[PDB]
DNA sequence: CGGCATACG
DNA sequence: CGTA
DNA sequence: GCCG
């Protein structure tokens, strides 16, 4: 009853087995600090799994027969389900390296490359590589000096004004261009990391060249604290608070209206969900997804789609909202 | 055992 | 290398 | 780490 991959089952944002999610994505985390994507991707599925499980776990029989839940995964479970703790799990969040891999990663500019060069040289702190900016990039001097900003949640209630300022922003630079708010609050999430734009236009081409304009003048109205032809922009973005402001992370991204189904499922995630869902479509039907289109590699065409609605039925799924594409 | 998503800046 |  |  329950389907292999993530995207063919609901998985709304809120479940019944969070504290389980939570230690095997702990797991998944610690694995990926040390370069192991395969194992990173097993202890997400398993706890994907759960979160879309329609009650409790309370018993370890319950986990026979669901995917991805071998000896070491279940193993986790049955001691959180004895002791409400996995001596495993304690132990990673305890340990010097999965601390300062995630306190250096967390950074802006900094990926799991970059923390464990770092690690191995001895640092440990933010103030360790705020001594010694000789070492860092532009990106990651605004990801280090605007590093408190960029870690307190931003919430919706901050997005709907951002999201006006953007539109405004996109209608100078090309009237009749749309904004379309994406990735987690469009899954439903009352807060996040950043907020995800995704921008187009009813007319194919007339995007073409669209974000340099809309950097442009989001720039000359002093509201981009930092940003780098192109098409996707990772900002941090000047919000207002009560007699201030904070720094938040803002990416806008433009697709052409004949991509945009495309670029909306992609941008939508979760990030699980949009890996499981290329995999299903790669490996179980052939074709060829990413957030431009949808490739048949043996007739060398591209599906058109004119809606997510669209994509999901050519890949033989039932469809999901994007609140229950939170795998 | 091979495979693990797929791009752009 | 970083980023979504 | 797990599946197929
Ligand atoms: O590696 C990635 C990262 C993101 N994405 C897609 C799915 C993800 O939901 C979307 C936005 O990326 P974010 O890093 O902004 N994550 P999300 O908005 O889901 O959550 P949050 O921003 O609150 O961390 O882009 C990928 O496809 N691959
Ligand atoms: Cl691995
Ligand atoms: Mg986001
Ligand atoms: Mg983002
Ligand atoms: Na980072």
């Amino acid at each position: 009853w329950m389907p292999a991959y993530a995207c063919q089952r609901p998985t709304p944002l809120t479940h019944h087995n969070t504290g389980l999610s939570e230690a095997l994505e702990i797991l998944a985390e610690a694995a990926g600090f040390e370069g192991s994507e395969g194992r990173l991707l097993t202890f997400c599925r398993a706890a994907s799994v759960l979160k879309a499980l329609p009650s409790p776990v309370t018993t370890l029989s319950q986990l026979q027969g669901l995917p991805h839940f071998g000896e070491h995964s279940s193993r986790v479970v049955q001691e959180l389900l004895e002791h409400g703790v996995c001596e495993e799990v304690e132990r990673v969040r305890r340990s010097e390296r999965y601390q300062t891999m995630k306190l250096f990663t967390q950074i802006f500019g900094v990926g799991v490359k970059t923390a464990d060069r770092w690690y191995r040289e001895g640092l440990r702190t933010l103030d360790d590589l705020r001594e010694q900016p000789q070492k860092l990039t532009q990106q990651q001097k605004a990801g280090l000096q605007h590093h408190q900003d960029l870690s307190t949640p931003v919430l919706r209630s901050d997005v709907d004004a951002l999201q006006q300022v953007v539109e405004e922003a996109v209608g100078q630079a090309l009237p009749g261009a749309t904004v379309t708010l994406t990735g987690g609050f469009r899954r439903g999430k009352l807060q996040g990391h950043d907020v995800d734009f995704l921008i187009t236009h009813p007319k194919e081409g007339q995007e073409a060249g669209l974000l340099p304009r809309v950097m442009c003048r989001l720039q000359d109205q002093g509201l981009i604290l930092y940003h780098q032809a192109f098409e996707r922009s990772f900002c941090i973005f000047r919000l207002p608070q009560p007699g201030s402001w904070k720094a938040v992370r803002v990416d806008l991204v433009v697709a052409p209206v004949s991509q945009f189904p495309f670029a909306l499922l992609g941008w939508t995630g979760s990030k699980l969900f949009q890996r499981e869902l290329r995999r299903f479509s790669r490996k179980e039907k052939g074709l060829w997804l990413n957030s431009h289109g949808l490739f048949d590699p043996e007739q060398k065409t591209f599906f058109q789609a004119a809606s997510e609605e669209d994509i999901f039925r050519h890949l033989g799924l039932e469809y999901l909202p994007p609140e229950q594409r939170n795998a």
